[PDB]
RNA sequence: UCCUUGUUUUGCGCAAGGUGAGAUUUUGGGCAACAGCAGGUCUGUGAUGCUCCUCAAUGUUCUGGGCGACACGCGCACUACAA
């Protein structure tokens, strides 16, 4: 399961990349009349290579890209994707409900924060807090 | 300036009134001595002493990605919006 606008795995690759950016929200078609020319040479043929070979039962082999300005089409649902923190590629498979996004947003580029307690200077009051 | 010949010592001026566009540093600025601080700035400059680094660089990198005064229990400064 799984509705992008009520459509199902196969209408969506069956639609031509007009009926395409038509369907999709506001940012993605804005995307894709501003680039033409490209501006994924390679991130799209890379996957597709991999996709293809596979026997099933299985994923494809996985790709690596620094690259994460570029939308998540129906094409590249269901590969295997690296995507760049800035020292990590970072482990994501493409779902269809990934459909309308970019990448980067599936990769964290920091860790939460969850704290170690306060040291001196906070608190203005002073006590020269023993021992952290 | 003028007058009150008030006040003041005849002096330096002062108070009230008059004249007038304007009444007392007319109103508001800029400039600003002598002596200094071991204040700040080597992130302004082909302003720099001595040192550090130099071809797998601390250089150049307008290269790809991240980070920056941005990441979140909490204290403080200034701002803005309200009851």
């Amino acid at each position: 399961k799984f509705t992008y606008r009520g459509l199902e795995i196969d209408p969506l690759l069956a639609l031509s990349e007009e009926e395409f950016k038509t369907l999709v929200h506001a940012r993605a078609r804005r995307h894709m009349n501003r680039h033409a020319n490209r501006r994924a040479p390679v991130l799209l043929k890379r996957l597709r290579e991999a996709k293809k070979d596979v026997k099933a039962g299985e994923k494809p082999r996985a790709v690596k890209t620094h690259l994460r300005d570029v939308v998540i089409t129906p094409e590249m649902v269901g590969s295997v994707v690296g995507i760049y923190n800035g020292r990590q590629f970072n482990a994501v498979e493409i779902k269809g409900e990934m459909i309308g996004h970019y990448l980067g947003e599936f990769s964290m580029t920091y860790k939460p924060v969850i704290h170690g307690r306060p040291g001196v200077g906070a608190t203005h009051s002073s006590r020269f807090i023993p021992l952290k």
